[PDB]
């Protein structure tokens, strides 16, 4: 029987995490450790300058007060869940986590804190706000898959589910992260005293959203599965950077 | 003359950013947009549910109230600095940003918001707290390098500088991100009422810190330069994941 640490970024009160919890609890042992509020956009932020306080609800759900998604899964794996989880599942997020958006994603960051466990961590996002049932069914299928046979490579799976009835989901695609044009919108709003305050605007239009991208798969009505890692190295740039330094004489006398 | 957006994660009052600002201001036009406090560990977190307020100091430095490093550079590039910057520089951080730590780094996240500009963004971290002068000299050299000849590939450079007098710095190494064993320490501390609160503990020991890693370069007394990107795809896992799904019958009827 699977021991699952269930988290998210929308917080313990989100219908996405509550729907998923109910679904997982009929075949696995589930412990929720999640934020006390909506921490969308929290990325892999974590609390270093202060200790963290936990609040427990009547049903055993743990909220970490002011806790980030990373905080929650870190504490869950390393202190709060005993015996330790076999797997971390983060979701179901209200909204997609696609392309270069993933760098900002609390949903994904929560899953990343489960990267050292025996099973790949799952981040699960719904491309909308209606069909949580569909995302729950997809998640359960993946977990049953993992019970059938272990995944040998890939420590985090980023799963995006079309906001459609399950019957309309076309299948599954293994994808890579797409990307957007640079986001540049800032929305000013005056306070009552006439001071200009600034909202972060919507993202840029899709740029890389073709063959084999997560964007394209979801658009076409497929579940997108993208294996992720935490190595941020642009390996392909190595020789260019090295040659550039030599060319401009930085790091060398000659 | 270079127009530089200067940020960090330690905030506007940090000696690292103040030291660097002074150094850059004698050959470039510099605008500081940085957090109002120490936001170490903020990763690429950004403020979505609220507007952001800016506070300006006597010297023209802009602090974004409760602003994350990502918030600061985003607003700087897209609203607060006119004309727009040619480059983003984030640092000098008090402490290294190496290996898999970079996913949690506010220093690096700030630089990433400059990835769309004409010059590669620089994240600059000191491996200690003494020789900011050394890190400043290294940063200036890189910027002069960029004025000599453009870097054709690599949109973010993660720079780590040994905490040594410049004369003792051995040179420069183009590196890849190393990694650590899983971090698992949690430090409990009782509040005055007898409630257990939890601190995030120190990172795990170095795991991948050999040939060509950022860890190794800094340890040996070299400046480490690692080109980064925002594509989190584990490309090497693609076929394994695809074959696994087929094997366990997830996404396929057969
Ligand atoms: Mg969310
Ligand atoms: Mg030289
Ligand atoms: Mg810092
Ligand atoms: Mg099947």
């Amino acid at each position: 029987s699977m021991r699952i640490l269930l988290s998210n970024d929308d917080g313990v009160h989100a219908p996405g995490i509550q729907t998923l919890a109910k679904a997982l609890r009929e075949f696995a042992d589930v412990q929720v450790v999640a934020p006390d509020r909506n921490r969308s956009g929290a990325s892999n932020s974590l609390t270093l300058e202060s200790s963290l306080r936990t609040f427990t609800f009547d049903n055993g759900d743990i909220a970490v007060q002011m806790g980030t998604p990373t905080d929650c899964v870190y504490l869950g794996v390393n202190a709060l869940m005993r015996p330790r989880p076999d797997i971390v599942v983060s979701g179901i997020n209200a909204g997609p986590n696609l392309g270069d958006d993933v760098i900002y994603s609390g949903t994904v960051a929560a899953a990343m804190e489960g990267r050292h466990l025996g099973f790949p961590a799952l981040a699960v996002s719904l491309n909308g706000y209606q069909h949580y049932d569909t995302a729950a069914a997809v998640t359960c299928a993946l977990l049953r898959g993992l019970s059938r046979e272990p995944l040998r490579t890939g420590r985090i799976l980023n799963v995006n589910v079309p906001d459609l009835p399950l019957a309309q989901v076309k299948g599954i695609r293994v994808t890579r992260c797409g990307s957007r044009h640079p986001a540049d919108k800032v929305i000013p709003q005056e306070d009552p005293r006439g001071n200009t305050l600034y909202w972060i605007g919507p993202p840029g239009d899709k740029y890389d959203a073709g063959p084999d991208t997560d964007f394209a798969a979801v658009d076409e009505g497929y579940v997108s599965v993208t294996p992720l890692h935490v190595d941020l190295t642009a390996h392909s740039a190595h020789d260019v950077v090295s040659d550039w330094l030599d060319s401009v004489g930085v790091g060398t006398q000659w």
